[PDB]
């Protein structure tokens, strides 16, 4: 019972299990004719004998029903493995690619509750992003990994902010540059700027492309720390400050608050977990121990971030309630800062 | 969407290592010794103690821990589990520096167990997992400690599933610490037993045996099983030994045994084998099985495998016996009565 509890709490191998099933796109050959384990051996390059072992642990956890003898169908939860289904969950799962080869950091929890320093590198020879930029697959991989999500998440966040008194808008780390569009669809009048570094400069300028907002909103390069290159009306942080430590977000806080037009204000989005409520922590610590384990980072409770907008000259001015996505598993808040 | 969470739940890498953390930093003694605060487990387990609350807010999440009065933190009744001296033994079982816990690192790399069939131990660390332990004396003394908590108690069941009384002598082949012997000793006194055991792993039979009183009448053979066997025997014992061997090895050892069975012997095989639709559970099954992949390449047999291994190696299984029910073991047993066919 207890026993029983704490034992899949701790195991390893159905969480192993589930990937190995998504880097083997095990779904999507069941869709498209392979039905016997005779025949998915041979799509999937495995022996077997111990390809039905793993299917038996499919089996029992939900993922897969047998449908006829010897022929496996997915369920409804063993479909969302297909690699065409919107929520992307096969990439995220699959050991090939940037963040489930990057979740094996997990494996070394001990070091990084010692330190509070990544993992990241004790595995792999590099820090994350010194690995990407020397891995142009993982770089890349990585990157549509983001623009998946970048292409909807920004709707709620985007309605949750009148922009009829705004003129121009600055997106600080602006990603891809979902949000930017977002802003563009809900509010014509605004112009806005994606300043993004050296790196991810170019997957904006080729996302607002493929978007049709090539003439609506502007890319500049830019670094976080000098002083920003264009005043605005509203200046975005959308998960940018949970990469960096508490002495480097109060740095880039604080050009934002320089570089704010008079009545402006600087909308973060992020989590702002309150120690009341009864909101759902499951995703949000997956999140923060990824940020552990990954770069160092942290996210932030409404507390927390009250100390960090009054060491920016700022003020947390309001929360706005859950913002609520599609295919987005965490829900997140939209702060407003004024000086 | 429930499917959305459901999938993630399922796939997350940071809910078990979670818990392993926290079992190896004997992060609920030190609670259950004083240190309820976060600034007094960040001493006691020397961490960091912005990190270690992090870590707590997960283990609170997920009902191991609770924040009875601010700032301190109590194991629940789930949570109490992870205290070295419970009986399950489980912190033991999480500890990443023991030797299961990280033998279980091998599922990393499960896609390349089911591509070639073999163990992956060995590209995590170097060497496969025996002659690992072979060379790492803090690892395998770990392991034999683990085996030896199981022991003293996880035989009383199947020992009273077997008349014992026209039996006069016991061959454990893979004998373990002993304890199998040493609960058909306190069950038959007119049997005399002999454990066969391999290189290294027999230090632990002569230790254990004579700290239960039974040094008499346990022998105790330095062997390979393999090889023909140090004597024949009413009654031959293979309990979770072929389990560590692919199909191939575990003929062989089957066909030692029957080698050295007396007339009208019995081989008794002391491991599970489910019946494809029988309806029972298979976690802690699939768990066993899936370990013994990537460990070292063996696999759990089904009832209609066991009719194939006991025919190549000239034997019938005449009997399986119903579910054995161990206390502080999670993992109902069978007995398999073999008779030469
Ligand atoms: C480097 C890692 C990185 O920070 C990359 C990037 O910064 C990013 C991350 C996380 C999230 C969002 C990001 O853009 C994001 O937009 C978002 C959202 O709109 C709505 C809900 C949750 C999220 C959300 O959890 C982080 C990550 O772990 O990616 C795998
Ligand atoms: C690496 C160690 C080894 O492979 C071989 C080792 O001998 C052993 C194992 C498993 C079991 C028993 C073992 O003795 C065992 O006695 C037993 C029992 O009496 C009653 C129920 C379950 C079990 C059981 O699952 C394997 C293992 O991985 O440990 C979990």
């Amino acid at each position: 019972d207890a026993l029983r509890t704490l034992i899949r709490l701790g195991s390893l191998h159905t969480p192993m299990v589930v990937r190995t099933a998504a880097t083997l796109r095990l779904v999507d050959h069941i869709l498209a004719g392979a039905r016997t384990v005779k025949a998915l051996a041979a799509r999937t390059d495995t022996r077997p004998e111990a390809l039905l072992r793993l299917i038996r642990h499919l089996v029992a956890i939900g993922l897969l029903e047998e449908d006829a003898p010897g022929e496996f169908v997915p369920t409804e939860v063993g479909e969302l493995l297909a690699d065409d289904h919107p929520a992307a969950q096969r990439a995220w799962h699959d050991l090939t690619q940037a963040v489930a080869r990057a979740d094996i950091s997990f494996t070394r929890l001990p070091d990084a509750i010692r330190t509070g320093r990544p993992t990241y590198e004790s595995i792999y020879g590099k820090p994350f992003y010194e690995d990407l930029a020397g891995r142009p697959d993982l770089r890349a991989s990585f990157d549509s990994l983001m623009t998946t999500r970048e292409d909807t998440a920004f709707a709620a966040p985007a309605a949750a902010y009148d922009w009829t008194n705004v003129r121009h808008v600055l997106d600080v780390g602006g990603a891809p540059g979902g949000f930017a569009a977002a802003i563009a669809r809900r509010a014509p009048h605004v112009s806005a700027t994606v300043l993004e570094m050296a790196g991810t400069v170019d997957t904006a300028r080729s996302y607002l492309k493929d978007e049709g907002l090539s003439d609506r909103v502007d890319v500049v390069e830019g670094d976080f720390f000098e002083p920003l290159p264009r005043k605005a009306d509203a200046i975005i942080l959308s998960f940018v400050l949970l990469n960096w430590p508490d002495h480097d977000a109060v740095r880039i806080l604080t050009r934002c608050a320089e570089a704010l037009e008079p009545g402006g204000r600087i909308l973060i989005h992020e989590r702002a977990d309150v120690e009341g409520d009864g909101a759902d922590r499951f995703f949000s610590t997956l999140l923060d121990l990824r940020m552990l384990v990954f770069l160092g980072g942290a996210l932030r409770t409404r507390e927390k971030w009250d100390g960090l907008a009054a060491s920016a000259g700022l003020v947390v001015e309001e929360v706005r309630g859950p913002l609520v996505s599609p295919n987005v598993p965490l829900d997140s808040c939209l702060l407003v800062l004024a000086p």
